[PDB]
């Protein structure tokens, strides 16, 4: 729902997101708060306040917790609490010297079943790679930003920031999003973890990576993923939606090998 402006103290910048400009902020003298600030014309603002009651309804301990909006004057404020370790891609590449495969495990977990919550709701996150989850201080993981990427007006010009390395081969040769494709884009996310950050098809370019996802190239197993690890991620990466399995059956996969 709508909330008050004035309620809202802006006390840093934490960068610059995929959306514009996110600060730290402080709710109600209270509350530590992410606040991302969405300019004029950038977001389909209709489509977007519908789904912002759909986030709001959207609630699981795997999710960023969403607080509200402020959408009465430019910019519109998007309230999210503050996960104060930041994206789980940079905290792999600078904590990789002391994390276990265990530990490494927990965090495709927490994923997991966040997305396990949001595919037992027919919501497609779309955009699902470590950048765009979260770690908070007790290294538990958060789903961010489901679903934002729909509302997004720009031309991505799929040079594109276009995320093919995440994407299905029915994401980049149809634009077809579902369940399925984030299930593909979890197991990338899966790779990421157990490499420590390690950035796809590192050597490749986005042409080079649709010939040879196309042609069955996937990626390597990482060094720190057991076999029956990678029989996971690899599962997520069937050419057809179909032969992939849903996240609640990977999350029933992941369970029994938690420490
Ligand atoms: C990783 C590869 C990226 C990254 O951390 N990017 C930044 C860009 C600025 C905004 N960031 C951000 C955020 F959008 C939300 C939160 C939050 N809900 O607490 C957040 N916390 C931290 C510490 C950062 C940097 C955050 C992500
Ligand atoms: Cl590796």
């Amino acid at each position: 729902g709508e909330l008050k402006r004035e309620e809202i103290t802006l006390l840093k910048e934490l960068g610059s997101g995929q959306f514009g400009v996110v600060q730290l902020g402080k709710w109600k003298g209270q509350y530590d708060v992410a606040v991302k600030m969405i300019k004029e014309g950038s977001m389909s603002e209709d489509e977007f306040f519908q789904e912002a009651q759909t986030m709001m309804k959207l609630s699981h301990p795997k999710l960023v917790k969403f607080y509200g909006v402020c959408s009465k004057e430019y910019p519109i404020y998007i309230v999210t609490e503050y996960i104060s370790n930041g994206c789980l891609l940079n905290y792999l590449r600078s904590h990789g010297k002391g994390l276990e495969p265990s530990q490494l495990l927990e965090m495709c977990y927490d994923v997991c079943e966040g997305m396990a919550f949001l595919e037992s709701h027919q919501f497609i996150h779309r955009d699902l790679a470590a950048r765009n989850c979260l770690v908070d201080r007790d290294l538990c993981v958060k789903v961010s930003d489901f679903g934002m990427t729909r509302y997004v007006l720009d031309d991505q010009y799929v040079g594109t920031k276009f995320p093919v390395k995440w994407s299905a081969p029915e994401v980049f040769h149809y634009f077809k999003y579902s369940s399925k494709s984030d299930v593909w884009a979890f197991g990338i996310l899966m790779w990421e973890v157990f490499s420590l950050g390690k950035q796809p098809y590192d050597l490749y370019d986005n042409s080079q990576v649709v010939l040879k996802v196309s042609q069955g190239h996937r990626l390597y197993r990482p060094h720190l993923a057991s076999d029956t690890i990678y029989q996971i991620m690899y599962s997520c990466w069937h050419e057809l939606p179909e032969k992939r399995p849903t996240f609640q059956q990977l999350l029933s996969s992941i369970e029994p090998l938690r420490e």
